[PDB]
């Protein structure tokens, strides 16, 4: 499913993402936008290390979810990577919450550093009523 901007903003707030571990809703929106373009079925294979990024937040199989084919990987979210390809984003959100509970926080995604960090991210939530 490809979410519309404000539709996603409202869904994320209801799932308790606003201010989670100090991360504002607009930051989560900026992350989803640059990671998948708000697309829940997005997958990206990394030929370099044999891992795959899954879903709206593009969560990596090396540490967060199990897909069976990634070498010496972990599954911190205790989920099949398939769970991160559903239209219902509850599982993806629960896993994203787990990722930021680590010391790096939102910095775990290099895309956030490149496209969101130190920028005016207000635009991602403007007019959405959140």
């Amino acid at each position: 499913k490809v979410f519309e901007r404000c539709e996603l903003a409202r869904t994320l707030k209801r799932l308790g993402m606003d201010g989670y571990r100090g991360i504002s809703l607009a930051n989560w929106m900026c992350l989803a936008k640059w990671e998948s373009g708000y697309n829940t079925r997005a997958t990206n294979y990394n030929a370099g290390d044999r891992s795959t990024d899954y879903g709206i937040f593009q969560i990596n199989s090396r540490y967060w979810c199990n897909d069976g084919k990634t070498p010496g990987a972990a599954n911190a979210c205790h989920l099949s990577c398939s769970a991160l390809l559903q239209d219902n984003i509850a599982d993806a959100v629960a896993c994203a919450k787990r990722v930021v509970r680590d010391p790096q926080g939102i910095r775990a995604w290099v895309a956030w550093r490149n496209r969101c960090q130190n920028r005016d991210v207000r635009q991602y939530v403007q007019g959405c009523g959140v």
